[PDB]
């Protein structure tokens, strides 16, 4: 049944009129597909879980209680935290135990998210449930006067996989180590949505939130649109583009204009496939990163007078120079022996420290990468720029800030980070399959 049932929207958590948020990691049922109640995880009873919104510069508190039945930690992903609230995989907190989360928000407005983190269980979880968005704003972003209220959408891809019943099905063949490719697309949680829209413009809060697909977005109905934000928040400028690569834990910040639509008519998201993402062969049974699969529609449904006029001076961005860096070092993305997913040729030790750099400082890192798989590098406690890459695809989401960064096959990405925050943290790729086989590692900032 396409498009018949409605995307759902999350409740918002927000920061202005929550001082203090309380979630607690459970057991629930939700009818995802087929009218099946199925097991899911949630953070407080249902899906989609709650956008987390707030300000730069206020106080974010959280209790999280953990009721599963192994141990775990939420990591805030996108934000710059001290350490002890990033969510490290050694914090996991046990079973029928709490953390309360306070940090005070300080940086840029943008798309950020947040999941359980523990360690070789990440994938897992948060195919289950366990993650969601969260927003920061910030007066230069409110002084834009983008599409708001009704016209500001969250939008979570997840593909997954379901049996006959409508029962959620994770890994099943040694090839799903490699990644789980799903063959039904979910926006915010729900299966083949469709959205009521008016006949005006749409900001899109767009997060990849599956285990692995890599989405190549575009919209059949509309000629164009507007990329206006990556990862860390604004571009300097829009972009007009007619597709947008996307990768598992990247978010793209888009508006898109309906005001030729007349009523009756409909603009299709749908993605065209990106079969140099993997040159492995994924499990049989469902689409390869090649598949062309709708996504959800947008059905117009009735007329607008509003006239809001997409600024050209989005934010500035300081363009930090290869000169303005005191250290290189180089990250390999390899498969070792035993299907081990690995950084630098080492699995991850939660307890070792494969990188030492100085608080303050900026780096070029270079992520080196095989010849299987495409890979989503990310990095915690820092955001960083893209310096070059070595091949051809074009990015345009390499213009702004990011925290992740799409590496291709063969492909030698060079990015440039200022490290603020002292701490252990993790950087890994963010496939999830492979996280948890492994490809992590810690930095220490000192
Ligand atoms: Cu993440
Ligand atoms: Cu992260
Ligand atoms: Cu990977
Ligand atoms: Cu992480």
């Amino acid at each position: 049944e396409p498009f018949t049932q409605k995307l759902k929207i999350p409740k918002e958590i927000d920061f202005e009129h929550v001082a203090k948020a309380k979630f607690n990691a459970q057991k629930s049922l939700s009818a995802l597909y087929k009218e099946k109640k199925t097991d899911i995880l949630t953070f407080q009873g249902d899906l989609p879980n709650p956008t987390i919104r707030i300000k730069n510069g206020d106080d974010f508190e959280l209790d999280f209680t953990n009721s599963l039945e192994k141990p775990t930690i939420i990591h805030w992903h996108g934000l710059l935290v001290p350490e002890a609230m990033d969510g490290h995989p050694k914090d996991a907190i046990a079973t029928q135990m709490l953390k309360e989360y306070r940090y005070k928000v300080n940086q840029r407005a943008g798309t950020f998210w947040y999941h359980t983190h523990p360690h070789g269980r990440t994938g897992e979880e948060i195919y289950y449930g366990l993650a969601g968005l969260y927003i920061i704003e910030d007066d230069n972003e409110k002084a834009l006067n983008l599409p708001s209220g009704e016209f500001e959408l969250p939008l979570i891809i997840q593909d997954r996989r379901f049996d006959k019943e409508g029962d959620l099905i994770y890994k099943e063949t040694p090839q799903d180590n490699n990644g789980v490719l799903g063959d039904v697309v979910m926006v915010n949680s729900t299966v083949h949505p469709y959205k009521n829209v008016k006949n005006t413009k749409y900001r899109l809060r767009i997060l990849n939130g599956s285990s692995a697909r890599t989405y190549k977005l575009a919209f059949e109905g509309i000629e164009d649109f507007m990329l206006i934000g990556t990862d860390g928040g604004l571009l300097e400028e829009p972009i007009i583009v007619k597709d947008i690569l996307i990768a598992v834990a990247e978010r793209i910040d888009i508006i898109v204009d309906f005001k030729d639509k007349k009523v009756g008519e409909s603009v299709t998201l749908k993605t065209l496939g990106f079969k140099e993402a993997n040159n492995f062969v994924t499990n049989p049974a469902y689409p390869d990163s090649g598949a062309k699969m709708d996504i959800m529609r947008f059905k117009v449904t009735e007329l607008s007078t509003q006239n809001s006029q997409i600024p050209k001076k989005l934010s500035t961005i300081a363009k930090m120079k290869a000169s303005d860096a005191s250290k290189s070092r180089t990250i390999t993305m390899e498969i070792i022996e035993g299907g081990v997913w690995t950084l630098n040729k080492k699995p991850y030790d939660m307890h070792r420290v494969d990188e030492k750099v100085k608080l303050g400082s900026t780096e070029i890192w270079e992520i080196k990468n095989s010849a299987h798989m495409a890979h989503p590098f990310h990095m915690h406690g820092v955001h960083f720029q893209v310096l070059e890459r070595t091949s051809s695809i074009d990015f345009p989401t390499d213009k702004g800030w990011k925290d992740t960064v799409l590496v291709m096959p063969l492909e030698s990405v060079r990015i440039i980070v200022k490290f603020t925050i002292p701490g252990l943290f993790v950087h890994h790729c963010h496939i999830l399959e492979h996280e948890d086989h492994s490809m992590m590692a810690n930095f220490l900032v000192e």
